[PDB]
């Protein structure tokens, strides 16, 4: 419990700072992401873990100057769809129904839109960088064509998020991936 907070935390306000390296950064997240100690253990870890890891990769190649990586767009893909797996193994019960999604805090303020809402925006990125990639491939070169195979594989998560959506979705969650899934 209180070592993964804490190291999760530290890890948040340490991004918060100029200088660090961002590869000892997204491969700290991951050794922790697992969790293989039994305190690590829990879903509520994995996906609090999973929220900072997916932008924090997303950051690490804006600093850099842009290029195009077929790799590193394929990785963080991994990542959101195995967020997505563990959204849909929980079958909409990690916020306690309802009537309570947890036990009442009066400082606590939670909206669906807001912490669930974020998902949407991972998935945008996946499609913006790599449209910057098809601009900045040669249109003739074959890494053109493979770049143009994966746009299918956007499709799917643009699909396959909404329908979350729809099954704990929100309302104006229709209407963004609408847009990209008829752009």
């Amino acid at each position: 419990h209180a070592v993964v907070i804490k190291k999760l935390n530290e890890i948040l306000q340490a991004r918060g700072k100029k200088g660090t390296d961002r590869a000892a950064q997204i491969e700290l997240l991951q050794l922790l992401v697992q969790i293989a100690a039994e305190n690590n253990l829990g879903e509520g870890v994995i996906v609090k873990i999973k929220f900072n890891i997916i932008a924090s990769l997303y950051d690490y190649n804006p600093n850099l100057a842009t290029y195009m990586k077929p790799e590193m767009w394929g990785k963080c893909l991994d990542c959101i769809n195995e967020l997505m797996d563990i959204l849909f193994a929980n079958p909409n019960i990690f916020v306690g129904e309802n009537i309570l999604e947890e036990s009442e805090n009066l400082h606590n303020a939670d909206q669906p839109l807001r912490v669930r809402g974020c998902i949407l925006t991972l998935v945008e990125r996946m499609d913006e960088e790599f449209t910057k990639i098809m601009q900045n491939t040669d249109p003739h070169s074959q890494e053109y064509v493979e770049h143009l195979k994966d746009e299918a594989q956007v499709c799917a998560i643009i699909e396959r998020v909404q329908r979350y959506l729809e099954e704990k979705g929100t309302t104006e969650e229709v209407c963004r991936i609408y847009l990209l899934r008829i752009l």
